[PDB]
């Protein structure tokens, strides 16, 4: 592994597609390397562009537009942070010689429900909750009829809970699909049967030039399409973490390429269901700004340009929990701050330039002896935090 | 304590001046919680610049053009990195309302070996080497005869050792008085007599809102006026401990202001000698990116914009070292990086754009069982890295 200078003719150049606070940590840790950054977005002043050698705003979805920036700036590595970008042009461009993190094919996969569900189950035969998809609300409903209540609707192209409806019975069916139909592309839609797990984990999931690591699990709470707190680690048993870890391993290196992915599973006892899988980062490795010698960013970079992981450490119980206000400003402040941090206890504030109703402005991050002591010291903490604009 | 956005009208404001290796993590830290920075130097893409939200070359010995630049970015704070600023018109500023990092007046003492020295051993009554001012070659002479054999001799507005000579010999003095006008300002300088210490220790000292928190001690090992390795904690008797952190917080709290302070000390056995004090964070603390849970960047972000530090995590032994070619260049690469990260390992480049001789690129960080096997470690992998021109 060679690495040039930022800015030199030899240079490392790195583009971020998507510089939302996951792209921001990336950023940094790229820098912190003296990896050239350009920051991509659909909006301007971005929080991954406040670090970044130079920034451009485009439509993503757009292959035209993206094809058009990376023609620009021939970046060596291109770093997808969300799912709605324009993944049939990053195949031609990843065949057009471009690095395409972790790889355009698990990119194409994970955007689109379809795509990684029916690999997952059907093709790796990993355990996931019972689904049918439909394209009309008819068939929505001969779905719903199939998999029974409760169930869940989901968009097949939807993130963070967007057009989703906990179905309890019939009475709901029309305002689901209505709703479903809402989020994405504005079509199709999962419907998945329900599982009841004892807890929910990320298995932070790292593919690299030496092997598959795994970080300890973390577990999150969910609030209305948000996760709200996440900690690290998640006890469960012996049987259940190996069982965890060789689905894990199998979805990423069926997903191929290296880098950090964010396997979402649900725990019965000793027992593991996949969910789902972000290719990339995860909102609730978040925590692992705090809990660990490598955040899940610097793992992502380290993974990506090659480098050996060699391991990770966790250094004892440790929480995220999100600052989520609700409010419209195109000028946020933070009052209170000195009440938000201390001993163990951290903020972060992304620099996202406006609000308009319910958005992730930051984070609160902090240790304990136990994970129960740090997500109660972390959620007082994003509570203190006096959000006006 | 309230925080506004990076880039929004009601943005909080900091100013670097000095945009290396230090500043740059600074502005890490500033942009994880949103700060906006302004990076300054007196030449082009310095390693802070790169993760600024914007920059300025200017001739930081200027003041005219410095109050230009403060103006102009009508900054909250201004945060030094070097002693090689108008500090007078630091205090200027400070005198119209500008928060000066820690204060105005600290960065003037301690620019003028003659206003440190003389508050600390005079006025604060420590014990000091034994020193004496020349202000011409006969005083010069006169003091190295009043010092005696052997002896430093350092201009008075020196650092990186610049213009000082280790003198054992009468015959060194022609060449000698020369130096201490090689560097400089280029006529003053200060005549020690050598310590004979069992070891140097920083001990990093952070003076918040709720007092004043101390670092484990690093030790360090200087080589031509360049620190290689750094390590923490270093080995001392809790009498020593005791006393250094009294010699650090007296000294802190007389410059005053709120920040992180590099108090350089010398031990034998139980005594500790006070050397000097830089009023911001020190490269022997690079250390800290490692082992602690907050870096001696963060606590100096967190001190100065009035947040409470409540304790500091150390995370066993650690050591940086340090990654110090000598060539003449202007596209730096760094090949088998593979070989510098792995378990406990991570590595640091700066992005500065070019070398001419010997000058610091990166830094390499360890931890062990050990703080001699984490220097060991943290070595081998520096010594891994082969920089190319
Ligand atoms: N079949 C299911 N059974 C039980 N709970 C489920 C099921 N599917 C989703 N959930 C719950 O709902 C949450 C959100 O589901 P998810 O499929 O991750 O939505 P999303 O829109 O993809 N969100 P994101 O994680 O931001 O990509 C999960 O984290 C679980 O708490
Ligand atoms: N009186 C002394 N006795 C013994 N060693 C000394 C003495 N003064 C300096 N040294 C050694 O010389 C190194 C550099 O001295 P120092 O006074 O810190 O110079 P400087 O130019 O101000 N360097 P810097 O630390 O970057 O500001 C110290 O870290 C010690 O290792
Ligand atoms: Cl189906
Ligand atoms: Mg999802
Ligand atoms: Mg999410
Ligand atoms: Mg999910
Ligand atoms: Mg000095
Ligand atoms: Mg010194
Ligand atoms: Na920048
Ligand atoms: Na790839």
């Amino acid at each position: 592994t060679l690495l040039g200078t930022a800015l030199r003719p030899a240079a490392t150049r790195v583009m971020l597609l998507g510089s939302g606070e996951l792209g921001k940590e990336v950023a940094i840790e790229c820098q912190r390397l003296g990896v050239e950054v350009i920051a991509v977005d659909r909006y301007a002043d971005a929080p991954a562009m406040h670090v970044a050698h130079r920034s451009h705003v485009i439509n993503m979805l757009d292959g035209d537009a993206l094809r058009r920036v990376v023609e620009l700036e021939k970046p060596h590595y291109i770093v997808p942070e969300i799912e709605a970008i324009a993944t049939d042009m990053l195949i031609q461009l990843e065949e057009e010689g471009l690095n395409v993190v972790p790889c355009a094919r698990a990119t194409k996969l994970t955007m689109n429900r379809e795509g990684i569900r029916r690999l997952a189950a059907e093709e790796l035969q990993l355990p996931t909750s019972t689904y049918r998809f439909a394209d009309s609300e008819s068939l929505f409903r001969e779905a719903v009829a199939d998999i029974g209540y409760p169930c869940i609707v989901k968009p097949v192209m939807s993130s963070s809970g967007k057009g989703q409806t906990f179905i309890r019975s019939a009475e709901q069916l029309a305002q689901a699909w209505k709703y479903a139909q809402q989020g994405g592309r504005a079509g199709r839609v999962i419907v998945e049967g329900v599982v009841k797990f004892d807890f929910e984990i990320t298995l932070l999931t790292v593919s690299a030039v030496d092997g598959v690591h795994f970080c300890a699990p973390v577990g999150h709470r969910q609030e209305d399409g948000d996760y709200r707190e996440s900690w690290q680690p998640q006890q469960m048993s012996p049987l259940a973490l190996e069982r965890a870890q060789e689905i894990a391993r199998k979805v990423v290196l069926a997903l191929g390429g290296y880098g950090l992915f964010g396997v979402e599973l649900f725990v019965c006892g000793d027992e593991v269901i996949f969910s789902e899988v972000s290719p990339r980062p995860h909102d609730t490795g978040m925590v692992t700004l705090i809990s660990q010698d490598l955040s899940e960013f610097a793992l992502h970079v380290r993974a990506f340009l090659g480098l050996p992981v060699g391991g990770i450490r966790q250094y004892g119980p440790a929480a995220s929990a999100v600052i989520l206000p609700q409010l419209t400003s195109q000028n946020v402040t933070f009052d209170n701050v000195q009440n938000a941090v201390g001993a163990d206890l951290q903020i972060r504030l992304f620099g996202k330039p406006e609000i308009d109703g319910s958005r992730r402005l930051g984070v609160a991050l902090a240790t304990a002896e136990s994970v129960v002591d740090a997500i109660e010291r972390a959620k007082h903490a994003a509570g203190q935090v006096k959000v006006q604009g």
